[PDB]
């Protein structure tokens, strides 16, 4: 009698920790949903399956969910690779799939049946370029790591900035773990950009900023959501004060919708929710809301349409929309600044 949703996630293997927080978040959302009355009084239950973050295992799991007529939708997997492996089957079979974290550009292109709760890595590029233009900058220095997300986001940022009339007077690509900053700093000194945009993670950015500030530079710094971690501050100390960044999930948020989840989660699980837990929370909520609109007689086909209709979901990871044409995910990010040892909502 209860409506069924499948959920493939890694509970064993190198990525088991992610499957665990997915389940912790899922439980909270599902319980609230059913407590609220389910779908017109009809409860919803989730059938979990350990994918082990293994493509072949994900494929047999996908066949299994497809073969069970009760399963009308599948919440789906941690990695992009595994999500896509199962995605190929779901697309061909007509099963709507919602991955909370599959961020690879190609995942959404598999078929009209794939959806993601997270945004692609490049999404923050245009967002931050627009932000800096809005703050009055017309010339910037871009420093980015050579990882896939680093290059894609840096390229999207540069393109968006120049589209708005800004100039990238310094553009440096560095490898993960890089520790030499003197040359890039000299280049910033000579070109004199008005600001710096960092397409890199906290472990590399903290030492860079210590070097930048040690040499006396007072230029403002904006950066990737990859800088978002208490470690950014523990590692950079005074040097990271004033750094700006935007992110989907804000732990120290003041927006009622976010802290309620943060509070409920910490109280029930005794630990701070991670960004993965947050996206897992929103993924389940997005799915359930879609089922709610589809109603008790929901089908895989009607659920796919409802999921695609997601336009203004008030998630803990921000207001979320699925493009009516591409199904690509966009979100209203939250701008932050590091001030007095912690991230502050601007």
């Amino acid at each position: 009698l209860a409506l069924l949703l499948g959920y493939e996630l890694p509970l064993t293997g190198a990525n088991a920790a992610y499957g665990r927080v997915f389940q912790e978040a899922a439980r909270l959302q599902l319980d609230r949903f059913n407590a609220a009355g389910g779908v017109g009084g009809r409860p919803v239950d989730i059938l979990y399956a350990d994918s082990r973050d293994d493509a072949d295992q994900a494929r047999t799991i996908a066949r299994a969910f497809v073969d069970d007529p009760r399963v009308v939708g599948v919440l789906g997997d941690f990695s992009s690779t595994v999500s896509m492996a199962a995605g190929s089957i779901y697309g061909k079979e007509g099963m709507p799939q919602l991955s909370p974290t599959a961020a690879h550009p190609d995942y959404i292109k598999i078929s009209p049946w794939q959806f993601r709760a997270i945004t692609t890595p490049a999404f923050e590029g245009p967002n931050n370029a627009a932000w800096m233009i809005g703050d009055g900058f017309t010339s910037v220095a871009v420093i980015g790591v050579t990882t896939d997300w680093g290059l894609s986001s840096a390229q999207a940022f540069r393109k968006a900035f120049e589209l708005r009339g800004g100039a990238v007077v310094v553009n440096e690509e560095v490898p993960p773990g890089n520790r030499r900053f003197d040359d890039v700093i000299d280049e910033i000194e000579d070109e004199a950009p008005q600001a710096i945009y960092l397409a890199m993670a906290y472990e590399d950015a903290a030492p860079f900023l210590r070097a930048l500030r040690a040499r006396g530079s007072a230029l403002p710094v904006y950066g990737s959501s990859a800088l978002y971690s208490p470690k950014f501050i523990d590692l950079g100390g005074p040097a990271v004060e004033g750094v700006r960044l935007a992110t989907a999930f804000v732990l120290g948020a003041s927006d009622p919708v976010v802290v309620e989840f943060v509070s409920a989660y910490e109280t029930l699980y005794g630990a701070i929710p991670t960004l993965f837990a947050a996206h897992g929370y929103d993924a389940v909520g997005i799915m359930l809301a879609a089922v709610g609109r589809a109603g008790p007689e929901v089908t895989r086909e009607s659920l796919r349409d409802a999921l695609a209709a997601t336009d203004r979901y008030a998630g803990v990871t921000g207001i979320t929309r699925f493009d009516p044409e591409t199904r690509e995910t966009t979100k209203i990010l939250t701008r932050l600044v590091v001030r007095e040892g912690d991230f502050r909502v601007i």
